[PDB]
C-alpha cells in the first residue's frame, strides 16, 4: 500500500500547489446598476516629439528635439519653464456628468464635478480628472463630459490630435510616465464622443499580494518612475521637486537629455518593477461611437457610458478548490479499498 | 470528536448555502451558427420633449411642455389624438433581411418579413419588429435592414436623431416605457448601421425563479408600469384601455400632466418591482460600423450581424457543486482518522 | 445496499460522461504583452459578381455573369487568364509593423516584413500576408499597416470597397474560399484603420482531437474544397493545378459556370466537412477607429491593436473534473454509513 500511499502524497502536493493563487474568472457577468465608476481621464498631448505645440516652440526658439535648455532664445529657460509649457488644456476644466434623461422634464445635467486637477507628465502637464462622483446610469445618454472652454477657443496652433488616456482612479504615475504611451489619440477638430465599456477586472489576492493595491500601487509606481530615472541618469543636479534640498539645475541639457533618456528607458517598467497589481483594476474598452451634437467647444471628450451592462470579470478565489483536492483524499481510501 | 462534528456540520452548512443559484458563467464561447437570433427592434423618437416633432406641435399648438391637452389650439385634443401626435415612422415597415452572399448568385433577400408593428410607448408610437424568422449567416454581411420608405421621405420636420432601442422578443414594456431610457440615439441625416454583437445571457432559475421567464415577464412589467401610473397619480379618469369601462377623460392636464410624472417616477422600476428576470436575456453590443451604401431612404436602419460569434455567456448551474459539497464528508472522514 | 450501489454505478456513469471533453472557458482573461499575434489578412474583393473590375471586365468583354470564357471577345482566355483577372492590390505589399512610441525617439516602424504573398481565390486573386514577426506593444499605436502603393494610385475603376479578410495564420482555404463571405468589406475612399480586439480561444483537445490541429486544418480543409468542387461539378477538364496530369480545360464554359456553381454548394462545408478545429483559434473582433492621417495611398489598412489587453478565452479542461466525480465515492460511503 505504500505505492498507493506515494500517489496520494503526490495528489495532496498538486493540492497544496493548486491552493496559492488558482484565479479563475468565476463571474465575466453583464452587471446593469445607476452607479457608475467614471474613468480617471487626463487628457494631454501624447509626447513632446508628437505634439505641435512644443515642436513649434522649439523649433522656433531652440534647436533640436527640445533638450539643450533652449539657451539661444533665452538663458532664463528653466526646467519647469519649458515643462509646463505643455500648457495644452485646463484651467476650464468641467467633468459635466449627463446622468440621464426623463420623459417629466429630462437633461439631467452637473456642471459642479472634478475641477481641474493639473497633473505634470512626460506631456508636461495634463488635466487629471478624478471620481468626485459616481454617476446615476438613468439612460443610454450616460455621458461624462470634459469641457475645456478655452479662451479665444485656442486656435491658434490648436493640438490637432491630443491624447485621451482613461487610467483608474487616483495613478499618479500612470497619468505622469505612460499618458503618451498607453493611452488613446483623439482628434478634437470634431465633438469626439467614445463609448467605455466597463470590465472591472478584480484580480485575486494571494502570492502576488496587492491587498486592496488600488492607492498604494499608484505611488510606489510613480516614485519607482521618478527613482530610475535619477539612478540610470546619473544627474543629481535637477531639482528635486522641493527647491530647499539640492541646487537648481534646469540651464545644462542634463535635465532634458538625460532625463528624457532614461524615463524612456523604463517605458517599460511592469517587467522591471514588480509585486504591485491593481487587484480592483478596472479596464475602459474604448469604442467610437457616433456624436450627433454641434459642439462647438474646443474639446468636448464625451466619455459616453451606453453600456450599463458592465463585463465586470470578477476573477473569485475557488476556496473549494483546496477542499476538493482535500477530498481526493476519498479517491485516496477508495484505492485503498483496492 | 464532537469538534469534528460540528466544524463538518459548518462544512455541511456552507454546503447547502451554495447550492441555492451559485451560477457561474461556466461557458462564455464564441459560437458561430446561420440561425441568428434578431434583436426585436423599436425605431421611436426617445422622448416628447427630446423629439422635434412633439416639440414643435405643441408649441405652434399648445403651450409648455406639451400637457394642458392643448386646449387654446382645439378643444377636440383626446388622449389618443396626442399620443398618436408620436407618428414618426410606420406604414411601411421592412424587416429586410439581407442572410448573406454567394459566388454562383450572391445578394440574397428576404423582402417580407415582420410587417409594421404599431405599438404605442412613452414616445407616442414606435415600430417593433418581430422575429418571424431566425437568420442565415452566410457571411459577415449579415444585416437586418430596418426601412421605412416615407411619403416624400418625410423631410419637412423629419426626426434627425430618432432613437433605436434593440430589446428581446416579446417584451411590450420595454418598447412602451422604455424606449427614451434603455435606447440608443440614432442620427438619421446618413444611413447609420451597427452592428450588433450577440451575448445571450442565459441565466439560471433558481431562488429567482423566471420559470423561463421569457414571455410573462413581458406582460408582467406592463401591466405593472401601468398600475403604478395608475395608482401613485390619484387619477381613474383617464380612459382604461377599452372605452366600455369607465368615461372617457383627455381634456384635463391629468391624462399628460400626472401621468407623465408618475411613468418618470416609475422609470427605475427593476428595483421597484422583482421575481422576474428574462431567463434567457440576450444582450446587443451596440457598436459602429461604417457603411458604404448610398441609402436615399429615409431611415434604413441596417442592424449589422457582421459576428457570427456570438459570445453566449449560459450562466450554466453547477449541479456538481452539491456533490462536492457532499463529497467535503470524504474530508470529514479523514479528520475523523486523526 | 444494491439500490446505493446502483445509484452510485450511475454517478459514475455521469462521471465518466463528463470525463469526454467537458471544456469550460476558465480564463477570458485580459492579458497584456509586447509580442502580439498579428491576424493574416487576405485583402481581395468579395466576388467576382460583386467587385466592380470583374463585372465590367466581363461586361465590355464577355456576356452575362462572367461565365462563358468571355468567348466572344477572344478565344484565348485560359481559365488563369480570367481567375488572374481579379489583380485588385499586388506588387507592392507592406506589412508595415508600427510598434509603438517612445518620447526619446518616438515614431518606430518596421518597412521590411512579411512581402506580396500572392494567393489566387474565389474572388480571383488576393495578398496574404504572412505573420512574419510578432509585434511589439510599446503604445496604444500598435498598427499593422497594409499598404499598397500601386501604379499611378490604380485611379481607373479603382475598387471602392474591397473586402479584407483577417484570418488566423497560415490557412490558405480561409483566403482562398472563403474571403468573400467570412470577410470584412472595407471602404478604401479614405484611409480606414479597424481595431482589432484578440479572443485567442485556444479549444481543448477531446473527443474532436485537434492535435494542435493549426497548420494542418488549413491544407486538409483547402483539399477538401477543391475535392467537393471537382466531385459535384462532374468536370475532370479543368486543369488540376500542375498542368502534366490532365489536358488542359478552359474555352467551355465548364471552369467558370460548373466550378463557381459547386464552390457555392460548398459554402456551407464546416457541417459537410468535420474533425478539424484550430486549437489555438483567434477571434478578431473588428471595430471601427476614427484615423486621422491624410494617407494618400491607394490603400493604407491600418490593422490597429489599440487594446493590449487580449481577452484570452482559454478553454482549459478540468481534470479535477475526473478527480471530483471520483471523489463522489466519498458520498456514495457516506451512503453506505446510512
Amino acid at each position: 500500500v505504500v505505492f498507493c500511499f506515494g500517489i496520494s502524497a503526490h495528489q495532496i502536493a498538486m493540492h497544496v500547489l493548486d491552493y496559492l493563487s488558482e484565479p479563475v474568472a468565476v463571474r465575466i457577468d453583464f452587471v446593469a446598476q445607476n452607479e457608475l465608476r467614471i474613468p480617471e481621464i487626463t487628457v494631454c498631448p501624447r509626447i513632446f516629439q508628437q505634439n505641435t505645440i512644443f515642436t513649434d516652440m522649439v523649433e522656433k526658439q531652440g534647436i533640436d528635439k527640445m533638450k539643450f535648455l533652449d539657451l539661444i532664445d533665452r538663458p532664463e529657460y528653466d526646467i519647469m519653464a519649458v515643462w509646463n509649457l505643455s500648457r495644452i488644456f485646463s484651467d476650464n476644466v468641467s467633468c459635466s456628468a449627463h446622468e440621464g434623461s426623463s420623459i417629466i422634464s429630462g437633461s439631467y445635467v452637473d456642471p459642479n464635478m472634478s475641477q481641474p486637477h493639473l497633473v505634470y507628465t512626460t506631456s508636461g502637464q495634463c488635466i487629471n480628472i478624478p471620481a468626485s462622483r459616481p454617476l446615476i446610469y438613468r439612460g443610454v445618454n450616460t455621458f461624462v463630459r470634459i469641457t475645456d472652454s478655452q479662451p479665444r477657443n485656442l486656435d491658434e496652433v490648436r493640438p490637432e490630435a491630443i491624447q485621451i488616456y482613461f487610467h483608474e482612479h487616483h495613478h499618479a504615475h500612470l497619468s505622469r510616465y505612460l499618458t503618451g504611451l498607453r493611452g488613446y489619440i483623439v482628434p478634437i477638430a470634431n465633438p469626439f464622443a467614445f463609448s467605455i465599456r466597463f470590465t472591472q477586472i478584480n484580480y485575486a489576492n494571494k502570492t502576488d499580494s496587492p491587498c486592496v493595491d488600488s492607492e498604494e500601487y499608484a505611488a510606489c509606481v510613480e516614485d519607482f518612475i521618478e527613482q530610475r530615472i535619477y539612478e540610470k541618469a546619473q544627474v543629481q543636479c535637477r531639482l528635486p521637486y522641493m527647491r530647499p534640498k539640492l541646487p537648481l539645475c534646469s540651464t545644462p541639457t542634463d535635465a532634458r537629455k538625460i532625463f528624457v533618456a532614461t524615463d524612456d528607458v523604463i517605458q517599460n517598467f511592469e517587467k522591471e518593477s514588480s509585486c504591485k497589481r491593481k487587484c480592483e483594476e478596472t479596464l475602459y474598452i474604448v469604442e467610437f461611437m457616433h456624436l450627433f451634437e454641434r459642439s462647438n467647444i474646443s474639446i468636448d471628450m464625451s466619455v459616453y457610458f451606453a453600456y450599463n451592462y458592465i463585463q465586470v470579470a470578477t476573477e473569485y478565489l475557488t476556496y473549494t478548490l483546496r477542499g476538493l483536492l482535500s477530498d481526493i483524499g476519498g479517491v485516496l481510501g477508495l484505492f485503498l479499498g483496492i
